[PDB]
């Protein structure tokens, strides 16, 4: 009931919540169990006219399931295309719901070759044009951008010009973190120049989404570049 942003500890695991973040832009929030611990995560919707682009699955497929009914719910406009900002199951695992329910799934070609790789679910669709630091697309009302290695090699983050509403994903931190989230396939001597370069790009915007936790603006940036260099040490 308060309409404050939700948090791990108030949606079970298998429940989908979505929060008005713009106008046509909602966040999509979900919990998951990894390795005996249970996590949030945040993905995005952008209304495409009559339609709806997703960012990233809801980590797994029941969730990713959930989601799509919640989105029936809230909104009523149909998924028509999906895009995973990196290769681990919080952006993918959900992928083959959404393939049946006759979404269009894509990702980097960096990020289809990580997921075949690792055995995570697989987007159909190759996005060329990012494969250099600083590259950007056009995809819909969003635009994809490269910004080089951080938690992932492949990660992209996603701007909605509309709204000035930049997506981070997991590149990108809350403000109350305390750690660099799960590190495993990350980059954190790279993290600070890619994050750099996010900064450099999109100096408008106004409200800025990590992959996991609570919205805030610009200062999640350099907040995220700080306790890179924590973690790291
Ligand atoms: C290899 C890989 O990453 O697999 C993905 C599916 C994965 C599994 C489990 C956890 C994470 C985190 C993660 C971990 C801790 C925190 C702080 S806390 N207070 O516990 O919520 C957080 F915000 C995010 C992340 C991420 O850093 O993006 N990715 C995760
Ligand atoms: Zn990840
Ligand atoms: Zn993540």
């Amino acid at each position: 009931p308060s309409g404050e942003y939700p948090t791990v500890n108030e949606i079970p695991v298998g429940e989908v919540r979505l929060y008005q973040i713009a106008d046509g832009v909602w966040s999509h929030i979900a919990t998951q169990s990894f390795d005996g611990a249970v996590y949030p995560s945040n993905g995005l919707i952008v209304r495409d006219g009559d339609e709806l682009l997703l960012i990233d699955t809801a980590w797994g497929a029941k969730n990713t399931a959930a989601l799509l009914a919640e989105i029936e719910k809230q909104i009523g406009l149909p998924v028509t295309r999906a895009v995973s900002t990196h290769f681990h199951d919080d952006r993918v695992g959900g992928v083959d719901v959404l393939r049946a329910a006759g979404v269009a799934t894509y990702a980097s070609p960096s990020t289809r070759r990580l997921a075949e790789a690792e055995g995570n679910e697989i987007p159909t669709h190759s996005l060329e044009g990012l494969s250099s630091s600083g590259d950007a697309v056009r995809f819909g009302p969003v635009e994809l951008f490269y910004p080089g290695a951080a938690h992932s090699t492949d990660n992209l983050v996603v701007y909605v010009p509309s709204a000035n509403v930049l997506y981070g994903g997991c590149a990108v931190h809350e403000l109350s973190s305390t750690s660099a989230g799960n590190v495993a396939d990350a980059d954190l001597a790279e993290w600070p120049t890619s994050v750099e370069r996010i900064q450099k790009h999109y100096p408008e915007a106004e409200v800025v989404i990590p992959g996991h936790g609570l919205p805030g603006g610009l200062d999640l940036l350099q907040h995220t570049a700080n306790v890179v260099k924590a973690h790291k040490n």
